[PDB]
């Protein structure tokens, strides 16, 4: 189609038709399927949870964890519960998959029975999730794998045709995507850009960052930014980066408009924003981040169910925040279970 975004020529069927390996083609079953069972696993705790609540006539502690509570009670409520009696699973089915579906079923078999603890405040969920490296590893599952991928691609498009590039991760974390980035861009550790600032909320992180990504450690930059915040004020400097990179992290900030007007300070004018985010909430991922304070940073302007957005959402927020939308949008699946995308958009001057 010609279609070209950031100067290199992209589609969405282009991204989204890469086949990698993922555990439930190895394991194997269709993801659309397997998308029924990792989030059927997990309405049998959520149900487990809320009837033990209820029954024991016990309340969340009251913090952020009550907006987690009145998630799954909807859920429950709202009959959806029943929905996902469509599948039944004796005690003994619920099991045998779980050890089948790799990190995924794993979470679930770690906090599905850690709920109730969690939400009157006997068990420390981040504490809990973080202990041998599962949340990290969650971030490396299956479940956005794919996401990474388009964000890795479209990153080696971009960095193979054009020359000293200029690119900037935020929240990089433990380098998830970082790494998926790196190996297409740098599979020899070879120099391929002119800059990479990798940056995230906490520096805890750089630490690690730089053993995991020890074959590309001299092509790194590493600093703290904190994207709620003025970009100039924490030493960075404005509208010089061409690719800005952000997995999984935007929706964890406070006020979205302010966040993104944020980034926009940090590209040039033409500069490509790659946003890879959750399109929608899942049971799956309201008991897995929802138990998280991070996950209820937004609801003093309205993102009270979950700090999501849909793609449609962030397309009106990336317009009015300087960019021009989304202007390719590449998702994990076809279809309704879909859960993840890319969204590239490209930063206009505001001159
Ligand atoms: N306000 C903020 N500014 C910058 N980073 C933030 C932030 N709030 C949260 N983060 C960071 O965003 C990350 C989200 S977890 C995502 C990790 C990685 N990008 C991946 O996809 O695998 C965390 O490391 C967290 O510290």
């Amino acid at each position: 189609s010609k279609q070209t975004v950031g100067g290199v020529h992209v589609t969405p069927e282009m991204l989204e038709s890469v086949q990698i390996p993922l555990e439930a083609d190895k394991v194997g079953m269709t993801p659309a399927e397997k998308s029924k069972l990792v989030n059927a696993a997990t309405a049998v705790y959520i149900d487990m949870a809320v009837e033990e609540m209820r029954s024991r006539g016990l309340a969340p502690k009251a913090d952020y964890r009550v907006h987690w509570w009145k998630v799954m009670q909807d859920f429950v409520d709202s009959g959806e519960g029943q929905r996902v009696q469509e599948t039944s699973l004796t005690n003994q089915e619920l099991e045998r998959v779980i050890a089948k579906l790799g990190i995924e079923g794993e979470v679930i078999a770690r906090m599905g029975p850690e709920i109730v603890n969690i939400l009157t405040g006997k068990t420390h969920a981040l504490a809990h999730i973080m202990r041998d490296d599962l949340l990290f590893r969650v971030y490396l599952s299956d479940e956005g794998r794919r996401a990474n991928r388009y964000m890795a691609e479209y990153a080696r498009l971009l960095t193979s045709q054009r020359r000293d590039i200029r690119i900037l991760e935020i929240g990089a974390g433990t380098g998830g995507t970082t790494s998926e980035v790196l190996n297409l861009c740098s599979p020899n550790g070879e120099s391929f850009c002119a800059e990479y600032m990798y940056t995230d909320l906490s520096p805890g992180f750089f630490n690690a960052a730089k053993t995991t990504l020890k074959k590309w450690e001299s092509h790194l930059a590493f600093q703290v930014l904190n994207i709620e915040d003025d970009p100039a004020g924490q030493g960075f400097k404005e509208h010089t980066y061409d690719l800005i990179i952000a997995a999984n992290v935007i929706h964890a900030t406070a006020r979205l408009t302010n966040t993104l007007s944020n980034v926009h300070k940090l590209l040039k004018p033409g500069g490509v924003f790659g946003l890879v985010e959750l399109t929608r909430l899942t049971p799956f991922y309201n008991l897995t981040f929802g138990s998280l304070s991070g996950w209820w940073a937004g609801v003093d302007e309205g993102r009270t169910e979950s700090p999501l957005q849909s793609p449609q959402q962030w397309n009106s927020l990336l317009k009015q925040t300087g960019f021009s939308g989304v202007d390719l949008a590449a998702y994990d699946l076809p279809g309704p279970e879909r859960h993840s995308c890319l969204l590239l958009s490209t930063a206009l001057s505001n001159s």
